[PDB]
């Protein structure tokens, strides 16, 4: 085994709440769901593509979705989005 | 289909890339990995743990590894920490 404690100095720490609450919210549906941003399409339930399109506060994209309940869903996010997640 | 194209108004948008090169290099190995922040254990591969950790710049966690290669993965870990991970 292999073990070191040590300190986080990067502005952030480990911060990815954003991509962290939205995912979850993604993740709850059905519809299957895709986050667009400057013609890069990506699942909004894989927090990787989210991380992956470099989306920064002021950035416009285009949430989509198409399923059973693809009308609560972008409700959610957009409303999740519209709160600032909380800030 | 429904569709909106929304602004992203919070703070960090929806960075991640921290928890992101972390878990890309955690993955890279065979070695089983953990993340300890005051008592809490998460694997080192999970995105949603390392985000759960709620590592903020400042914290001290302990990076423990277990494997064939638990020495090389620590390095890296701990190499891509002491970086700022770029910053």
């Amino acid at each position: 085994m292999k073990e070191v404690t040590i300190e986080i100095k990067n502005k952030t720490g480990l911060h990815a709440r954003p991509a962290a609450l939205f995912v979850q919210t993604a993740s709850k549906f059905s519809s299957q769901i895709w986050v667009e941003k400057d013609n890069k399409k990506v699942n909004a339930k894989s927090i990787m593509g989210i991380m992956s399109l470099g989306v920064s506060q002021g950035n416009v994209v285009k949430l989509s979705a198409e399923g059973d309940d693809e009308e609560e869903a972008i409700k959610a996010l957009v409303d999740l989005i519209e709160s600032k997640f909380g800030e």
